[PDB]
């Protein structure tokens, strides 16, 4: 019988379920449930489809998954909300790329850089019906690099999501966790609608926050911030004052500093 | 010989010019800068003038201040912007209201409510040309509780820049102070423009930050906020579930609940 489900995709879902080919389950006692993205090719991330017709695990339906008793069911990146009432089990996981309770939603490479912080993590938790709301498995928070950009922050939300997933699922599969609620206090969320890809560069703020404004929108796989209708492949921020509310385009690069006055180099693309 | 001018408005200027006539300085060596906006009376906050007519203290300029050699000049909510080079001394002191690096600018009651923060601060710090850029004495950093209102973080402001200027004033005196160059990392900025009073609620958030959005412009003085065309006078988040995105309207409050399902009672305003 199907023992676990993996649903979603890229390095976290395809190196999780390795994890369970070579630790746990044989390929006939698992499933995947690719994301919509996945047309089987690997690209800048490993296809979970892939994956599945190299190893000869079964691809499902969400609908067969809610008939599967006893299922262990784990979204590792999945892109669809389920309605935990549908499934026969009650082991529905999901690995959340931030500190929970902050930064709920979508985006969670952009949203924490964009909002000034210097840490984010990885939160193993408990579907339930709300969106990254579900009780608390376990945590881990690691830095945020002063020039980390969104791309950097989600390649370490999968290295960090893949260890949390290897650290606690033999605990999952031998139902000998704990889970915790999470706080109302310091719940943060962010909705696709809260981020405009093509964010327009505020600099009436900080050089920290003009930093994080370019930085936040670095990931060449999607886009590139634009200054001047000029595209950025990197920003680096110093403590190095050259005066207040500079702007100075070279022709490789700007210098920039906010109302504080520290040195930005925004390298052109 | 003006010793000292303090530079400002509300509790904090007259509270903290009490403590400089009761333990540093007599009447004639001091002299205060006010407001725009005084016009000596008390109300809601103490007018630093109506503090100057009881206490025989006299009202001096900027002009007059960047003439006084060695005076110590102190910003306690100053509204004017004020360059260093026009002065002879170089004993310019500003009370900010937030845990600088952060919030610097204005509506700092507001700024850190909105922005989803459980701390703020006051910061004593050296006044340079940069808007609250400058090089920090001291600080104090103290809770943002779960239901202060902005009016609520402003008052504890009052009361902590005043305890912080009291804790300090001596040393600035003495000239036996350290002063520290801000971070760069964790510095952040709004203006009057980022503000927006009027702001529309974005339900589509956690009941924290649907909390946070009536909250942070709870300031009677100024403004309540409204929903569905009532104003709001107190938000309270509570930790119970009542289910994901609810609203109800009652005689006397809203129950609310964002998408992590916590209800909020935000009362309404009632003549
Ligand atoms: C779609 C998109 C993504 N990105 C970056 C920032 C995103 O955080 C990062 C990952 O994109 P993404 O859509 O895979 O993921 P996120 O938007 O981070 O996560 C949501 O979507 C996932 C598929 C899951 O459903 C997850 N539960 C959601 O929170 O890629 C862009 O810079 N521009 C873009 O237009
Ligand atoms: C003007 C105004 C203020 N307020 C609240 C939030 C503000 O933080 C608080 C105090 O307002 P305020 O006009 O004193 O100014 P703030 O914006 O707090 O402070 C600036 O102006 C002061 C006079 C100083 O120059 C200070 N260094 C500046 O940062 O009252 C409202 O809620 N609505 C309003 O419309
Ligand atoms: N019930 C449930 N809770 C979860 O936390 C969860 C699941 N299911 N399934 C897997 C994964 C799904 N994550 C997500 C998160 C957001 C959107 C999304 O469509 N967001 C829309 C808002 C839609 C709405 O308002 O309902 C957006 O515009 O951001 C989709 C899948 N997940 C945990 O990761
Ligand atoms: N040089 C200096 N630094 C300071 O930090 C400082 C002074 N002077 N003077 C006293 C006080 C004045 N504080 C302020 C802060 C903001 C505005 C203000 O109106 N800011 C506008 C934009 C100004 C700009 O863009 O340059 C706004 O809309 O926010 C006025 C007075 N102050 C420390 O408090």
């Amino acid at each position: 019988m199907i023992k676990l489900c993996i649903a979603g995709k890229n390095n976290i879902a395809v190196n999780s379920l390795e994890y369970i080919l070579k630790n746990h389950f044989k390929p006939d006692q698992v499933a995947v449930i690719p994301n919509k993205n996945d047309f089987g090719v690997d690209s800048w991330q490993k296809s979970l489809l892939h994956y599945a017709f190299n190893n000869h695990i079964k691809v499902i339906t969400l609908e067969e998954a809610y008939e599967l008793k006893q299922i262990i069911f784990f979204s590792l990146e999945f892109d669809r909300i389920v309605k935990v009432e549908k499934f026969k089990s009650d082991k529905l996981f999901n690995m959340h790329f931030s500190a929970l309770p902050k930064y709920k939603g979508v985006f969670t490479s952009i949203t924490p850089i964009l909002n000034n912080e210097v840490e984010s993590g990885v939160t193993l938790h408990c579907i339930d019906n709300g969106i990254d709301t579900g009780n608390i498995i376990d945590q881990y928070i690691f830095p945020i690099n002063i020039n980390d950009t969104a791309r950097d922050l989600y390649f370490n939300y999968l290295s960090y999501g893949e260890y949390l997933f290897k650290k606690n699922i033999q605990r999952i599969i031998n139902n000998t966790y704990e889970n915790f609620k999470q706080n109302n206090i310091s719940s943060s969320y962010f909705s696709r609608q809260d981020i405009n890809i093509n964010h327009k560069i505020n600099f009436k703020k900080t050089s920290f926050e003009i930093h994080n404004q370019i930085r936040a929108f670095i990931f060449k796989e999607y886009q590139l911030p634009s200054i001047n209708k000029t595209k950025i492949i990197k920003s680096t921020l110093t403590n190095e004052f050259i005066g207040y509310n500079m702007f100075e385009e070279f022709e490789e690069y700007f210098m920039i500093s906010g109302i504080d006055g520290f040195k930005i180099i925004a390298q052109k693309y």
